[PDB]
């Protein structure tokens, strides 16, 4: 008979998940694992071995509780007439009932006004264990540092400062980072956008992320002193790398140990009522000024490697009606709002990314900045209207990394946003890039010396930085390569790959200019 399928096949997985319980069952699991990794020379035996331990206990967890829990593994196999499969299902939103006000971009400032600059700080990844003179080019995911080994005596090995290769930042050159501020401040205040400990993922003790989280943390805070900085949370601040499992999971195997640990190393900057939010789910908001709202989120919750979010991916944390909620409260207020956070929204999970796109274009007169970071790479996002794809209404700026992998020289940013004043459109005017030039910072006996890199209004003649300008530039470039060499020049922090960016390389570079929601294509249609 075949009216046993589906009782027969939730007696296996039912069992299945008693199996994977078991924690010599989750061992050979990891065995066979690292022998698969060795076979396929995804890195050395050694990392393979460490990886596979440090995710498997979490990774075996999410599997059972999802792909191989009966209800959603009988029914993918058998249909919805057994379980009910909806991993990374679509999901919605609501938003409010208050109708769309009119569309209205923002005044040209009065001749005079308040000028608010703000200090960018994003990916630092200092590497406790980087050291001088080990091998940049090793077989490992992350070289330049302890264990690396020698290089041959072909090549040098990594500067003292840093490197261009696979490698980040030692705590010293995140040090002269922060100790030559002064030409470009003084500064009002500072978003820091996550990405503090390096890419040795294949180790990482949670005594070793919070050590990273509050050994750096210290040092801004005996650099910027009374500047108030807000953090917002990266995808290698938790152990392993992008997990970080929604407040729906409690237990040790949960963020308390991260958040918490958050909450007392930024309590000094962060309100009370934020703090509450913080411990939750790594999100927050707050008034730097008044009429100004800024709401820092979290972004692993729409990250594609977030393998928690298997289990579910429908508005992890409620943060995206949460942030509904605060957009509306300042609409109300004629508040405007910037929005920090790590991952940009064009790289999360469609479903989010959609939704997010959604509640940028309903509230495109209250959002008046929108900041990332996490490629590392100087580049944007440009926001459309849903209803034609075709008016632009907002822009992300994706802020360069002050970290160097891969390949980069160190960066970091600064922004002129109309000031601290009733009626200020809180826009984002004009920002320029730092870096310092490891190719003579590097030199024997030299005094690093973070130089200007460039002024975004200067370089590409923008009249201004709202969204339109951002839009004309990326089609400007579509047809002057000599303008786009530029932005490509810019865009690696003035160390661009040896590769010449071609037509295609071009077309794809200029493509996710315009592709702040995942997955939409049709955004593209006039490049392509
Ligand atoms: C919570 O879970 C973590 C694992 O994620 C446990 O951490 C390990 O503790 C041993 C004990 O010496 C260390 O050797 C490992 O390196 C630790 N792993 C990590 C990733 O930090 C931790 O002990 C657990 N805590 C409780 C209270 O259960
Ligand atoms: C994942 O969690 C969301 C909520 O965070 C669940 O969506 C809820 O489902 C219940 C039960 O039908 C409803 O009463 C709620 O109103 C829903 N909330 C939202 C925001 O949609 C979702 O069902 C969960 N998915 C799984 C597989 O457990
Ligand atoms: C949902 C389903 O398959 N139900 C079947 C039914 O159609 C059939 O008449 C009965 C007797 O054979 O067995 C069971
Ligand atoms: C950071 C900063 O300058 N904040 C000021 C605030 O102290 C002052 O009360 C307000 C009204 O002028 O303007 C703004
Ligand atoms: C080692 C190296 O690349 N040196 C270059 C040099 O060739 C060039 O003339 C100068 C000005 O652009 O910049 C630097
Ligand atoms: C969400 O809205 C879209 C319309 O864009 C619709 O296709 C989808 O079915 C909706 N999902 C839910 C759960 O309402
Ligand atoms: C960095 O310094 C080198 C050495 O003088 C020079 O060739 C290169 O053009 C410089 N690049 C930048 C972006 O300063
Ligand atoms: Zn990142
Ligand atoms: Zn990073």
């Amino acid at each position: 008979w075949g009216n046993l399928t589906c009782p027969i096949c939730k007696g296996l997985f039912t069992a299945i998940n008693l199996g994977l319980k078991k924690e010599p069952n989750v061992a050979r699991v990891g065995s066979v694992a690292i022998k698969l990794c060795n076979l396929l020379k995804i890195a050395p035996p050694a990392v393979c071995q460490s990886i596979v331990h440090l995710f498997e206990d979490d990774m075996v967890e999410v599997w059972r509780r999802s792909v191989l829990s009966p209800s959603e593994a009988c029914g993918l196999l058998l249909g919805s007439t057994c379980g009910h499969w909806d991993i990374f299902s679509s999901w919605n939103i609501s938003l409010p009932t208050v109708p769309k006000p009119p569309p209205k971009p923002p005044s040209p400032p009065a001749p005079g006004a308040p000028v608010s600059r703000i200090l960018f700080l994003t990916d630092l990844h200092w590497d406790h264990d980087y050291l001088e003179g080990t091998d940049p080019d090793c077989a490992d995911p992350l070289c330049c540092r302890r264990g690396s080994g020698l290089p041959p005596a072909s090549r040098p090995g990594a500067g003292y400062w840093g490197e261009y290769s696979k490698c980040d930042l030692p705590l010293r050159t995140l040090e002269s980072l922060l100790s030559g501020l002064g030409p470009a401040g003084p500064f009002d205040m500072v978003y820091w956008t996550g990405d503090i400990p390096a890419h040795d993922v294949w180790h990482q003790t949670r005594q070793d992320q919070l050590r990273a989280l509050t050994t750096v943390t210290a040092l801004v805070r005996k650099f910027l002193g009374p500047v108030p900085v807000y953090p917002a949370v990266g995808n290698h601040e938790s152990t392993p790398v992008n997990s970080f499992p929604p407040p729906f999971i409690e237990g040790n195997h949960s963020s308390r140990w991260l958040y918490e640990a958050m909450a007392k190393a930024w309590e000094p900057w962060l309100p009370a009522e934020a703090l509450r939010t913080l411990r939750i789910g790594g999100f927050y908001a707050l008034s730097p000024y008044p009429g100004l709202r800024l709401i820092s989120l979290n972004m692993n919750f729409c990250s594609r490697e977030n393998f928690w979010l298997l289990i579910n991916s429908t508005d992890p944390a409620g943060q995206l009606q949460w942030l509904v909620g605060e957009l509306q409260a300042a609409e109300d207020r004629g508040d405007k709002v910037h929005i920090i956070g790590h991952i940009p929204p064009g790289h999360c999970l469609k479903s989010w990314s959609w939704n997010y796109y959604r509640i940028v274009a309903r509230y495109e007169n209250t959002l008046a900045a929108q900041f990332f970071g996490h490629t590392h790479v100087d580049e944007f996002e440009v926001f459309y209207d849903e209803e034609t794809l075709s008016r632009p209404l907002a822009v992300a700026f994706l802020a360069p990394s002050a970290t160097t992998y891969i390949g980069l020289n160190p960066g970091y940013r600064v922004y002129q946003i109309d000031g601290n004043y009733s009626g200020s459109s809180h826009v984002v005017l004009d920002h320029e890039t730092y870096i310092l030039n490891l190719t003579q910072a590097n030199i024997p006996g030299a005094i690093p010396h973070w130089q200007l890199l460039y002024r975004a209004r200067e370089t590409y003649g923008l009249p201004n930085t709202l969204p339109t300008a951002w839009h004309n530039l990326v089609y400007r470039m579509r047809g002057d390569m000599q303008l786009f060499q530029t932005f490509w020049f810019l865009y690696h922090k003035g160390h661009p790959p040896s590769e010449p960016c071609g037509t295609p390389c071009r077309l794809a570079t200029l493509c996710a200019q315009l592709s702040a929601r995942a997955d939409s294509p049709a955004l593209c249609r006039h490049l392509m």
